[PDB]
């Protein structure tokens, strides 16, 4: 899987550790092995929700299966409460983009996983 | 809504209040509540458009419906004139990456919103 | 077509013409006139490939057609084959993300491709 974290929130917000913790929890919440997360923050964005500069983000989660309904609103539970905890940014001013992506359509190691 | 627009205009040529003038320019295109539209610029990028890099954008849309045919031209006009005036980006060195979302695949404040 | 990569790799790394190589090779690899190929390259990112932070990259394509399970295997190994020489990253830590989009969900130049 591929997780993308775009924020406001300064770099000196983000803690040691954050990648590992957001590859962590997405390897057990998704069920992919830890070896095959990627995750990559984005802080100190030019952004806002809502029309106000307050703490926000805009994320992005690509994975081959294990996207769905149920699934969905158990990610946006657990990386809503990492970004809160971790960011200080508030839930209702985080988005996340879910995509259940064809293996066709996955490049990986001179090749793709179909 | 999600906006994104990313651009190698740098960061002190995008004008103050050109945020909120997205913000509410995407919110009567269409016709969503500008509480829920979040919006990204990204300047100082390192990018070409044609191998050459005079100022160029590349962008995208996401929404929970309100995109098809007819929206995604009016909203291209929309777009293209704004980076225009705003940050001097000809027409035809913007692109704009349109995505109809499901609602379960779109997480905010601790769920989706399917 | 639209290309991005994300890296970790520092900009000084990142070669004068690369975005210029990016933009031929993709040419000739999809048949898409290279003055309609857009490239962005963003190095000094903050990510992690398997909870490592050693050299990686996580790149999309989009096209307009040219996209399916042999040509997505091709622009695979050649865009690994160009991270590894160029950038010195390993091919089993690129990620690509393969995008057929429709004509009427890419905006350009005041309108659609549709
Ligand atoms: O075949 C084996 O022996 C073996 C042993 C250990 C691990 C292994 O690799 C895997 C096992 C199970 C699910 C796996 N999922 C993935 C995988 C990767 N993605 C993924 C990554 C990035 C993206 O941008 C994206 F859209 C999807 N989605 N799933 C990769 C490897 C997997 C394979
Ligand atoms: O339920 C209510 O009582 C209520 C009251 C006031 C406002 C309200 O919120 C809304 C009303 C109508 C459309 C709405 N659409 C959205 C909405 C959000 N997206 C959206 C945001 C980010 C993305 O990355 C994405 F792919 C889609 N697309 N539509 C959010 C709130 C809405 C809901
Ligand atoms: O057919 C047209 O409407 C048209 C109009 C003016 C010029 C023109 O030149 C072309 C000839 C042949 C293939 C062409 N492909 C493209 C083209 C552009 N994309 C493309 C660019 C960015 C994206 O984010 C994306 F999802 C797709 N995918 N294909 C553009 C122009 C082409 C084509």
């Amino acid at each position: 899987p591929m997780f993308i974290v775009n924020t406001n929130v300064p770099r000196a917000s983000v803690p040691d550790g954050f990648l590992s913790e957001l590859t962590q929890q997405l390897a057990q919440a998704t069920g992919k092995p830890p070896q095959y997360i990627a995750v990559h923050v984005v802080p100190d964005q030019l952004m806002a929700f809502g029309g106000s500069s307050e703490p926000c983000a805009l994320c992005s989660l690509h994975s081959i299966g294990k996207i769905g309904g149920a699934q969905n609103r158990s990610y946006s539970k657990l990386l809503c409460g990492l970004l809160a905890e971790r960011l200080r940014i508030s839930p209702d001013r985080v988005y996340i983009n879910y995509y259940d992506m064809n293996a066709a359509n996955v490049g990986w190691n001179n090749s793709t996983f179909a």
